[PDB]
Formats: C-alpha cells, structure tokens, sequence
C-alpha cells in the first residue's frame, strides 16, 4: 500500500472535484514538527536563491511556520489579493478535475505530510502557493487550467504537462541580479534548490515554448535542464498564442530527452 492510500485510509472526497474539508484532526505534533523543519530550513535557504515574489508570497499570505496552516484561513488572504483558493486533495487527482480546478481559480493541495524519516502538503503549500500572489503568475495559471481542454481535445495533455514541469514546477527566473527561482518542486526542495543553481551540471536554456513541450522530463531525481524565463509577464506572453499548431506539428516528432541540449537552445 502506497503512501497517499496509507494516508486516506477512512476519509473520503467530493465525487465531482475530488476536494475534501483539511481533515484538520489527523495532523498529529509531528506533523506540526515536520512541517516547521521543512519550512525552517527552506527559509534559511532560500534568500538569495528564490525569486523575491516567492519570499513575500509567504508573508503577504502569512504561511505558518511552526504548523501545517489552515487552509480557510490562508484562503482568506489568497482570495483577497487574487481571486484564488486552495482546496485541500487526497493526492494525485484525475488531470480532468485538476485543470478545471486551476481554470477555477482553486489550486489542489495534497492535505497530509511526508513522514519524518509523490507531492505532500508542503510541496503543494510551501512550494506553489506563495506565488498565486503574483497577479501575472496567478492569471498564467488560471490559462494553463483552461488550456487542458485543448490539448485534451487534441491528446497533446503530456505536452501541456511538460510546460507545467518546466515553469510552475521547475522553473528559473533571470533576474538583474542573477537567476532565481521560481519552480515549486525546486522551492521545496533543499538539495535541489541548491543544485539548480550552484551545479555546473545541469543545463540552463533560455525558454522556448515549442522546444519545452518537445522535451522529456526526470520524475524520481533532480532535473538536467533548467528552463529560465526573463519574466512573468514573457511567460505569460509567450504562452497566449494558440497551441494548436504546435501540438500538431509536434505529434510525430521525437521528443528531446531531459539532458538534450537543442541545436537552438539559449544556453547558460
Ligand atoms: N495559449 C494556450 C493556453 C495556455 C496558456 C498558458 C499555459 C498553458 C496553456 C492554448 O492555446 O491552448
Ligand atoms: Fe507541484
């Protein structure tokens, strides 16, 4: 039995969106205590790594450090500065209801935490939500939300998630003062954090929409490409065109693999 089944056990979900209310009892102190390590060392970390939206995402939203926060209370800033919420998910939901909730304005946050010894409550809150903030970001996502029935309608959802992995997910910023972060899986990550941008391992490439959702992705292990944005508003900007051609003239094609640098790529 997996993690997420081991966590549910005895709980349920609304049969239409798959939300449940933050089963707040079953949050046991080491809960708390987790949730206050994790949080401690990213806050200790991530000054000077982290683009700066994301530090104050935290504070404007006012992210418990010291416990698991409460997702209504939290929903009452987020709601207020941009129109979304989060709703509290088993796990993994159906991609069907997971963009229709980002279309909505609701983001699905994995309820439950990893054990002290998949994406929990941390990677999902800590790690995403701060950013919901950035109204261009905010608006980004609810585009990407209403952009899952196109692709869906054209089977081209893997190439839609590979531009979610690569921005939402792992995305680098560049900033006057050197490259940032923005992607949430990096964000809560210590060591990965850390490896982004500090390694000369991994490749660091200029974003390009056609080149990303050509490109293959590492789902157990730190990414070998790191895609870098000049901006929220290029991201968005370069995100509105109609998607269609591109799912198309991509159908046949092969995609790059995740350490692939393109004959085209802007490379750091
Ligand atoms: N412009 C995309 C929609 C989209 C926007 C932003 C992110 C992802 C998808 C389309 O034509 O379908
Ligand atoms: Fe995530």
């Amino acid at each position: 039995p997996d993690i997420t089944t081991r966590k549910n056990v005895g709980l349920s979900h609304d049969a239409n969106d798959f939300t449940l209310p933050q089963p707040l009892d079953r949050y046991s102190a080491e809960d708390h205590a987790t949730w206050a390590t994790l949080y401690q060392r990213q806050c200790k970390l991530l000054p000077g790594r982290a683009c700066d939206e994301f530090l104050e995402g935290l504070e404007r939203l006012e992210v418990d450090a010291d416990r698991v926060p409460d997702f209504n209370k939290l929903n009452e800033k987020l709601m207020a500065a941009t129109g979304w919420k989060i709703v509290a998910v088993p796990g993994l939901i159906p991609d069907d209801v997971f963009f229709e909730h980002l279309a909505n304005r609701r983001f699905p946050v994995t309820w439950w935490l990893r054990e002290p010894h998949e994406p929990d409550v941390f990677h999902d809150l800590f790690g995403h939500v701060p950013l919901l903030i950035n109204p261009v970001f905010a608006d980004y996502l609810e585009a990407y939300g209403k952009g899952g029935v196109k692709a869906k309608a054209l089977g081209a959802l893997p190439m839609l998630a590979r531009l979610y992995w690569y921005t939402v997910e792992f995305g680098l910023i560049n900033t006057p003062a050197g490259m940032r972060i923005y992607g949430a899986g990096i964000l809560s990550s210590k060591s990965e954090s850390i490896y982004c941008l500090d390694s000369a391992s991994p490749n660091r490439v200029g974003f390009d929409l056609m080149r990303i959702m050509n490109t293959r992705y590492r789902i157990d292990t730190f990414q070998k490409t790191y895609f870098v944005i000049d901006s929220f508003k290029q991201l968005f900007d370069a995100t509105a065109p109609d998607f269609a051609p591109l799912y198309l003239q991509l159908a046949d094609a092969q995609p790059w693999g995740a350490g692939d640098i393109a004959p085209d790529d802007l490379v750091l």
